[PDB]
């Protein structure tokens, strides 16, 4: 079986991407945010503290026919940008663009920390790392990919974010003609729960290639390209008028600069992420300082290939017994 749904970014500087999932008995359809960052699915819903629902669509486990409660079961999570989110778990039937699976476990809210009440277009998550992530307590549970695999046509899911455009996640199958060339596949580590990764090097626009070994992860969930030091100080030099801002929170650019790109390596192979993908516009409306789409990992512990990141590229996660990425030009 193989599934396949139309991601849409929620604005016009795609902060984030929602995809909607089928959730229940009759269905119940809900706009999700796919994250490979984490690893549960929780929704919004009827059990949500009302004052922290601001426009979403809700999940009511009581109109669904499959929904068992889980019973004891709870979770609680913390996300990187300081983020989060707790509640009790149903299992319940779940479909992503035609592909089902029976007994999910839907984690449904109770509370949500405000920058989940603001994003009035995302209805919640639906986590796409490693199960060993689940925050499931006392018995941790399976992400919804985890769940489907035995009965994809292959062990995989692929994502083909678009710029300012819709895009796709399909499971099960990769669509050749979503993307030129040949894919290139690169070892996973699955020992930080994440589908982490050993990038081989970047290039600043025109300029020759560097070959460094950066690790990091394949992350839907982050917005941006988060990389070390050296090298988000090696892209802004490049760009007249740019300068990291401690009261902004990273580096902005004049909104009057065209940037150049940023090439990252995967093995022997070379994506472009052309230099409008890394301009997010002005830091507030009117404002000639625009903010970037390349910011520095130093505070967080980790590098992120953020959609900045994967947007440029289709992009295969590999969910076979030896996990691997797999990137191509598109």
């Amino acid at each position: 079986s193989t599934g396949s749904a139309t991601t849409t970014p929620i604005d016009s500087l795609d902060d984030a991407y929602i995809t909607p999932v089928q959730i229940g008995t009759p269905a119940q359809t809900l706009n999700l945010d796919f994250d490979t960052g984490s690893s549960d699915l929780w929704v919004f819903s009827s059990e949500t503290t009302a004052s922290e629902v601001d426009g979403q669509t809700i999940y009511t486990p009581s109109k669904s026919t499959t929904a068992k409660l889980l019973s004891g079961a709870t979770w609680s999570i913390s996300y990187g940008d300081g983020s989060s989110s707790s509640g009790d778990v149903y299992t319940d039937t779940v479909s992503v663009g035609g592909l089902t699976v029976t007994g999910q476990a839907v984690e449904s809210a109770k509370k949500v920390s405000s920058s989940f009440t603001e994003d009035s277009t995302i209805d919640g998550l639906l986590g796409l790392a490693f199960s060993t992530l689940n925050t499931v307590s006392p018995t941790q549970q399976k992400t919804f990919f985890d769940n489907a695999k035995a009965s994809l046509d292959s062990p995989v899911f692929t994502a083909d974010l678009g710029y300012h455009a819709p895009g796709t996640y399909n499971f099960g199958f990769i669509d050749t003609t979503a993307y030129t060339g040949s894919i290139t596949y690169t070892a996973v580590s699955t020992k930080q729960g994440f589908w982490e990764w050993t990038s081989t090097g970047y290039a600043v626009g025109s300029g020759t290639f560097k070959s460094t070994s950066i690790d990091g992860i394949a992350d839907t969930g982050t917005t941006l390209l988060y990389l070390p030091a050296t090298v988000v100080s090696a892209y802004w030099a490049q760009v007249s008028g740019a300068k990291s801002s401690s009261s902004v929170g990273g580096y902005v650019f004049p909104c009057s600069a065209t940037l150049p790109s940023f090439t990252f390596g995967v093995g022997s192979a070379r994506i472009v992420i052309p230099g409008d993908y890394i301009d997010f516009g002005p830091i507030s409306t009117g404002s000639s300082s625009c903010f970037g789409g390349i910011q520095s990992s130093a505070g967080i512990g980790i590098n992120i290939f953020g959609d900045v990141a994967l947007k440029a590229a289709f992009v295969v996660f590999n969910g076979a017994t030896t996990p691997t990425l797999g990137f191509a030009s598109k």
